[PDB]
């Protein structure tokens, strides 16, 4: 179930620590000889994998920023990337969670890119949530159900489950995020349910 302490200590491990986190600006990929589902980076090797092969068509050559989160093969990540952009205002993104049945107080995340992969979003939501309501514990486990809803101004939801361990593996569960989808950062919000 969702109460496999082991797959609680590691879906948490992954999302806490910013040891696992590749947050890298304005970057641009190696020249080197790839697949059509992948590219190369030197941030450490960087390998990030994309669901289709026409995703990365778009970022090769090209400066992009990169936040996703990274598992030891030396490195590989599961999309995360967006064409570099210089208009970093700040923009916060409407976080509504609902612990128990109970509504919560406004609470808000931070983007300083017009556009955010689901990726990037959901990193955030999670450490917000782990630091918080600590919702991976394993000596209490007081949650084990919950999700992370990306509600779309556009009529579309994205969802996360907060308790999906794939097969175990880091890879398996940021395997998740390889759409490498992007939404506009002020085209929507976020509603989180915990229990």
């Amino acid at each position: 179930n969702s109460y496999n302490t082991t797959n609680r200590h590691n879906l948490e491990s992954l999302y806490k620590h910013d040891s696992n986190l590749i947050e890298a600006d304005s970057i641009k990929n190696s020249p080197d000889i790839v697949t059509s589902h992948m590219l190369k980076y030197s941030v450490k090797n960087l390998s990030v994998f994309f669901e289709k092969d026409w995703i990365s068509q778009e970022f090769k050559d090209k400066e992009v920023d990169i936040y996703a989160l990274s598992a030891q093969e030396r490195y590989e990540a599961f999309g995360g990337i967006t064409l570099t952009n210089s208009e970093k205002k700040e923009i916060k993104v409407p976080v509504n969670v609902w612990d128990k049945s109970k509504q919560q107080p406004p609470m808000f995340i931070t983007v300083n890119k017009p556009k955010v992969t689901a990726q990037e979003v959901d990193i955030k939501v999670r450490k917000l949530l782990i630091k918080k309501y600590d919702i991976y514990n394993n000596r209490e486990q007081k949650y084990s159900k919950g999700t992370v809803t990306l509600d779309l101004n556009s009529g579309k939801d994205i969802v996360f489950d907060l308790y999906y361990f794939g097969n175990g593996d880091f890879n398996s569960m940021l395997k998740i995020y390889s759409n490498n989808e992007r939404i506009d950062s002020t085209q929507f919000h976020v509603d989180v349910s915990i229990s």
